[PDB]
């Protein structure tokens, strides 16, 4: 049995003095940055004079000499739309493959009308990249519509000569200025003519983020073919004169990560010698692109191992990018400067500024790292290029310095820098194809500077070079290539110099301020969860160390009463993915103990109540605190007791403390003396978030002001206990939180307790659905029903249209469906693929899911963990055998043979025909697919929603038209555009379902705290202006009845609804998080007054539902005459059962009606109800007897407005 | 149609065109209710007619115009309200009621 | 065009016949004026030799 934590994460090679001054440059604040910086790029006064001199010669030439796609529009007097459309219609033209085809449909079939007809895939799928041509804008979404119409607009007004210009600009583009050529063959004819006036090239054939093997193999021979063409057009050239090419490591392995860095080496690192070997016999260069940044240090491992690798010697081709946005670049450059020394290899380094740092900064707060791995002000990116230019010029005897930059002030600087000694081979400088020539065409050739530039040569079909145009268009507001061609920046500004701006700057290297740090996502609301970046080496080895320091310690889980530690029946807890690894132990709660525990809570209720919130909220941030100190060790524990990644881990701790510290923050908004607690709560919480949802609800019960029972899943007990341990250390009384550990019958013990005045729960339906029976028979000592949130089970679906990104969708797939082995609650359950897309999509998500690495948790390498018990296995297993007995295409991932220690199903793929093949939630990862055709979208929703489910959703989807539709149609809680539906935020996206998923309120949402106390406080936010017009037609039928006071709540009732609140939560850039308040859906009324109907009709109308009124209760006779809206809002139920679901009841009467009332309504088939219950006088007394909080459904909705491929937001941010 | 407006000109010729900016993402849903109907009944044609009105529907316009500062100058489309539809045939009737509640109307 | 360098001509008509006010008449001037040049540009936008006149 292997240590644990004993192979977590060793690195490639032990890291060097140079290697680790790299990793400890990673997230360096800016202000330390830069001053080094500035001092490495400072030249003489004479030199930057010169420098400006010739910025401005440049530009003036430039702007002396500067269309197609203007032209176009200008002749035709096209609107930005019908630009885009027209580009749009172009490039479907042209996926036409005959020209006479073409011409005919053209001018017989597009010219003459309908467009539509001639051509199950929008027009429009690429009309974002298109936008960005037309108008210099990106959006991340395609208004399909509003193209739509201009297209129809534009062809009826203009015919066949506008689109006849349209198909030869967009042939011209796509074919000659996007691309040197659309294969190599062509590429190399063209590009004679630069060659001639004395550019060079390197070739890229556009391969970039391999998603399956296949994949992977197909980049290869695309690269080793191109290797051929340009070796044999090199003829003998060499590395200076002649043609080389480019490479990206991650086209070459689909798992071209740090967590894979052994396959990695052994797999990817083979196929760049192969490659290199080639380069080597043809004499060409053969650089290695720069990506991500938590690449960087890994492909260092590769460029070190090819470098001393004897196969490649005598060959000075292999290049390598380095990225000066990055705050490691010089550092990196002395890394590679020695190992070009080692080596003897005179490395080729192309200096480059970076083409991701939208990306970056996302990513960054989306982690909760400690800062950004890039600049986030783009002057001091330009003098980082600089310093590590002055860098490069002094090593030219062991390198060949590139420099890639179209900013004519950069390579003036440069060009000044390097001086007037030059021979070819020095240096060179670089551009890309179709961008850079201009500018270069001033540079090159001895009537100009007399320096080679090589330019980036891009070369594939339409379908490759779209697909990340959009990155190599970002033409930000702070481009230069978007400033040179803006009328309103100056010459003066463009040859400003960053060196001595930044120099004069009152803090050198501040921080952009409009970006915020991920620490400082929520300004003064809370601080962020931290994370940990697990590509950084120190991280990692700091990150070992505690890991295995974790698995040295005794963990247990004991009865926690006010009165101490309880004896109880004792066992060990086993680590799912090896039951030999004991991770600790737990002493279960004896039923009488648990029943015992709940009276020490209720005698304990006032002191606990008398804690100001303030105090208690401090307790909580407290013990946020104490768990983001401790995130290494929780890390460990969670990963061996539960089956969680560290990465999944990471998040599960990042959770909790997001909800203490967010709940936290929401009790300081919001209780007063007035919200008094319930009383005794008891939370009963899954095994599958051990630490978050457990956290969470403890501590919103507890800051609430009610002592809590916390009854953790019996898989799950240590973690739980280490969270108890946490919450006391911060100041929670231990007569405020004991910890029950033990089974399902402690946690039915507390639930039927006489003193449990409410219970959390978060579980699954069919036990929810046991506990809303237990709570049938109860009532509060107030003679009103014991609140119960359950938050429940999902079936959750993703439809995937034929606009959606493959790769993205594939990802997005992969991590939602097998992330943590399928175990949470929001994990994809049934992909929903287009017809015309599905067997592409199917094939890339096959081949991405046998990229997998199932196994124990405790390596780094581990993409999948166990599922939790031999039971829940069994129920999973047998699930997958019933629907391979039905004849479904069943695809799994092979185990190895050490998973046989623990307790794994393998990642699973089902075919199914119909959705109706699913019966209930299978926590397992086992992901089903379903096809649709276009037209059937709208059936589609409907039978995801026919599930009776409605917690995760996602759509992937460039169309407006089809995002408007499908949102507005499902019914689920959280929604998730673009992106995976997985690892809901607190605050951010607030969680929780609808129908058989959940009874809200959402968790880490502000409606949370008030189910907790008696009298529910006015979220922060929470108001609408909006009135229901079906309530206002109420209150004038009641006043029109002579209901005079009734009339008047109604219209207190429609003014008090938060129906349509609509807001935009604070997030990370890239996404947009929205929160919406809706009707819940068609409320049950149990009234026994005319006056009680009339209440309970004004508060359901007020949040947008339909009723069904009890035809037992014999008030027929009190709605006659109703208007007809709302009417269609009413309908009358003798058989509740029949008329469901429901999605709330209101129920008036005495005690012991709201009781059997309260049974009936347990009994009805589906989704628990929220009931609220009142007698007539408190109907009477009490305008809020009925709380509108629990008459709408909250709905999140996650949108990532990066998709496209940039952050348009961000283009504004230099 | 309104003066001063983009929908006016279209009632001056045979055949209106498509206004500029005059478009919406949004679908009435009982026209798709009615969508699914008519596929449930074999009738193709009008059910795609039904999504087609769905989608070249303008209902839902929501636009700021440009005008003066100090004033946010807004139009919109909504639904007419009630249609009288006079029929004579099945199919006439299927894509009267299509046009109509593609727009948001009743009949 | 010639609308509006007639204006003042025509507010004076518009005054003594229809009964209005300098302020008023000048906003009727402006508003033709408006017309002319709106429906000339939604022409520009939209008309084309599928949209026949009645
Ligand atoms: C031939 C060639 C090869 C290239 N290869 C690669 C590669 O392998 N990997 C790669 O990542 N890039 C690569 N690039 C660069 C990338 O694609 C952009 O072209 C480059 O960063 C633009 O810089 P510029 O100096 O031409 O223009 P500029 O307008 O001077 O610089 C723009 C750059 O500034 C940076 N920037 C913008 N805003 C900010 C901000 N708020 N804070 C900090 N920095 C900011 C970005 O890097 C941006 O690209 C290459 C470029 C060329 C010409
Ligand atoms: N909606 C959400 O936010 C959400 C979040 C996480 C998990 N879930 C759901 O949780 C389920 C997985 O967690 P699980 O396997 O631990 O669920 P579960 O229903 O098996 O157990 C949950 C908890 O209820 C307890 N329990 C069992 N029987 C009980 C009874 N008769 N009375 C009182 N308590 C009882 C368990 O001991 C445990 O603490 C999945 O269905 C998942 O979808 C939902
Ligand atoms: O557009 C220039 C460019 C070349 C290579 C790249 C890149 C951009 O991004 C990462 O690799
Ligand atoms: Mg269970």
């Amino acid at each position: 049995a292997p240590a644990p934590f004993a192979d977590f994460a060793p690195p490639v090679r032990p890291q060097s003095t140079l290697r680790r001054a790299i990793t400890a440059a990673y997230r360096r604040p800016e202000t330390e940055c830069l001053p080094p910086l500035v001092e490495a790029a400072t030249q003489s006064k004479e030199i930057r004079d010169a420098a400006a001199s010739t910025a401005r010669k440049l530009i003036e030439a430039l702007r002396g000499k500067h269309s197609g796609v203007e032209g176009l529009v200008q002749e035709y007097s096209l609107s930005s739309q019908e630009g885009v459309a027209l580009m749009c219609l172009a490039e479907a033209l042209l996926r036409i493959p005959d020209t006479a085809t073409r011409d005919a449909l053209i001018r017989d079939k597009i010219a003459d009308g309908n467009w539509k007809s001639h051509l199950s895939r929008s027009l429009f799928v690429n009309a974002a990249t298109w936008g960005l041509v037309v108008t210099g804008k990106l959006t991340s979404t395609v208004n399909d519509r509003s193209l739509a119409a201009a297209l129809t607009r534009l062809i009826s007004r203009c015919g066949e000569p506008v689109i006849r210009r349209g198909v030869d600009m967009a042939m011209r583009m796509m074919g000659e200025q996007f691309v040197t050529g659309e294969t190599i063959r062509e590429a190399l004819k063209r590009s004679k003519e630069l060659e001639e006036k004395g550019f060079s090239y390197s070739y890229d054939m556009l391969g970039e983020a391999a998603t399956t093997a296949a994949d992977a193999e197909r980049y290869y021979r695309d690269y080793e073919s191109a290797i051929h063409a340009i070796g044999k057009a090199s003829a003998g050239r060499g590395i200076y004169e002649g043609p080389g090419i480019s490479i990206k490591l991650s086209a070459l392995h689909p798992r071209y990560s740090r967590a894979q860095a052994a396959r990695v080496m052994g797999e990817l690192l083979p196929r760049v010698k192969a490659l290199a070997l080639l380069a080597k016999n043809y004499d060409i260069g053969l650089n290695i692109d720069a990506e991500e940044a938590d690449r960087l240090e890994l492909s260092l491992d590769l460029l070190e191992v090819l470098c001393l690798d004897g196969d490649l010697s005598g060959w000075n081709g292999m290049g390598f990018v380095v990225q000066a946005y990055g705050k490691r670049c010089p550092f990196v450059l002395d890394f590679i400067i020695d190992l070009a020394r080692r080596s003897g290899r005179r490395i080729m380094v192309r200096l480059v500024k970076g083409a991701y740092w939208d990306a970056e900064i996302k990513r960054a707060q989306l982690d909760g790292l400690a800062d950004f791995p890039v600049f986030t002000r783009k002057i001091h990116t330009d003098v980082s290029y600089i310093a590590c230019a002055a860098k490069l010029l002094a090593a030219t005897d062991v390198v060949f310095p590139q420099f890639a930059t179209h900013n004519a002030q950069t390579l003036a600087a440069i060009y000044h820098m390097a001086g007037k000694d030059f021979h070819v081979g020095k240096y060179e400088f670089q551009c890309l194809h179709g961008m850079g020539e201009p500018l270069y065409e001033e540079v090159v050739g001895r009537g100009k500077l007399d320096r080679p530039c090589r330019i980036y040569a891009p070369v594939g079909t339409h379908e490759t070079l779209l697909a990340y145009l959009v990155r190599r268009l970002l033409g930000a507001n702070s481009s230069f290539v978007h400033r040179i061609n803006d009328p309103k920046v100056s010459i003066d500004e463009l040859i400003a110099d960053p060196v001595e701006v930044v120099r004069a700057m009152p803090v050198v290297g501040a921080k952009h301020d409009r970006i915020a740090l991920p620490a400082e996502l929520f300004g003064d609301a809370r601080t962020n969860s931290a994370g940990l970046d697990l590509s950084n080496e120190e991280t990692l080895a700091s990150l070992t160390e505690a890991l295995r320091e974790s698995a040295a310690m005794k963990w247990t889980a004991l009865p926690q009463l006010a009165t101490g530690p309880a004896a109880g029946e004792t066992r060990t807890v086993l680590n799912p993915g090896d039951h030999r690894d004991v991770v600790g132990s737990v002493t279960e709660t004896s039923e009488e103990d648990a029943r015992r525990a709940v009276r020490l809570a209720a005698d304990a209720a006032p002191d606990w109540a008398a804690v100001p919130p303030s105090e208690r909220a401090a307790c909580l941030d407290r013990a946020a605190e104490l768990m983001q100190a401790r995130m290494p060790t929780l890390l460990g524990l969670i990963i061996r007791e539960a089956g969680k990644s560290a990465l999944n881990a990471i998040a599960e701790v990042r959770e909790a403390i997001d909800f203490l510290r967010y709940y936290a923050e929401q009790t300081r908004r919001t209780l007063g003396p007035g919200h008094g607690p319930l009383g005794p709560i008891v939370c009963i919480s899954p095994w599958n978030f051990p630490l978050a949802i457990f956290t969470g609800q403890i501590a919103a019960a507890l800051v609430a002001g009610n002592p809590v029972l916390a009854k953790p899943a019996e898989e799950t007990p240590l973690i739980a206990a280490e969270g108890v341990r946490i919450l006391r250390e911060a100041g929670i009384p231990a007569s405020a939180l004991q910890l029950l550990p033990g089974d399902g019958r402690v946690g039915a013990a507390l639930v039927a307790a006489a003193e449990t005045a409410g219970v959390m729960f978060t579980g699954s339906t069919e036990v929810a659905r046991l506990i809303q029976a237990q709570l049938a028979d109860r009532l509060s000592p107030a003679g009103r029903p014991i609140p119960l949130i359950a938050e429940t089970g999902g079936q959750n679906a993703m439809i995937v249209d034929s606009s959606a990104l493959a790769e993205q969708v594939v990802g997005d797939v992969i991590t939602s469906a097998f992330d943590s082995a399928g175990q949470r609650c929001s994990a994809l359950r049934v992909l929903c693929l287009q017809e015309d897309v599905a067997d592409r999509i199917l094939t890339m998500l096959k081949g991405a899911l046998h990229e997998l690495h199932i196994g124990r948790t405790d390596r780094l390498s581990v993409d999948v963990g166990p599922v939790i018990t031999s039971e829940a296995k069994d129920n999973i297993e047998k699930h997958i055998e019933r629907m391979r007995g039905l004849g479904r295409k069943v695809e799994q991932i092979g185990l190895a043979s050490e998973t046989g220690v623990g307790t794994f199903v393998p990642p699973t793929i089902i075919e199914l025909e119909k959705l109706s093949d699913l019966q209930r939630e299978v926590f397992g990862p086992v992901l089903h697919v379903i096809r649709y055709r276009r037209d059937d979208l709208d059936r589609l929703v409907d039978d995801v929603n026919a599930t009776g489910y409605g917690l995760t959703f996602g759509l992937h989807t460039r169309l407006d038209e089809t995002i408007a539709h499908v949102t507005s149609r499902i019914k689920a809680g959280n929604l998730y555009i673009n992106r995976n539906i997985i690892g809901a935020v607190v605050g951010v996206q607030p969680f929780g379902g609808r129908g058989l998923s959940g009874t809200g309120p959402k968790a880490g949402g502000p409606l949370y705290l008030g189910r907790l106390v008696t009298t529910a406080p006015v979220p922060p936010q929470h108001s609408s202006v909006h009135t229901d017009p079906v309530l206002l037609d109420f209150a004038k039928w009641l006043d029109g009845k002579g209901a005079r006071a009734e009339a008047e709540a109604a219209r207190n009732a429609g003014s008090s609804s938060a129906l349509g609140l609509d807001l935009e939560l604070p997030g990370p850039v890239g996404e947009r998080n929205l929160y919406t308040l809706h009707a819940r859906g068609r409320i049950l009324l149990v009234p026994a007054t005319e006056s009680g109907l009339y209440h309970q009709l004004a508060a359901a109308l007020a949040t947008g539902n339909s009723v069904a009124i009890d035809a037992a209760s014999g008030l027929q006779a009190s709605l006659k005459n109703l208007p007809q809206t709302v009417g269609l809002r009413v309908s009358w139920s003798k058989d509740w059962a029949a008329d469901g679901p429901f999605a709330g009841a209101l129920v008036e009467g005495d005690a012991e009606r709201i009781r059997a009332v309260n049974k009936a309504i347990a009994a009805l088939p589906g989704p628990l109800l929220l009931v609220q219950a009142a007698s007539s006088g408190e109907i009477a007394r009490n305008p809020d007897a009925y709380c509108l909080n629990w008459l709408v459904e909250e709905v999140s909705a996650s949108i990532n407005t990066a998709a496209a491929g940039g952050n348009a937001s961000l283009m504004a941010i230099g």
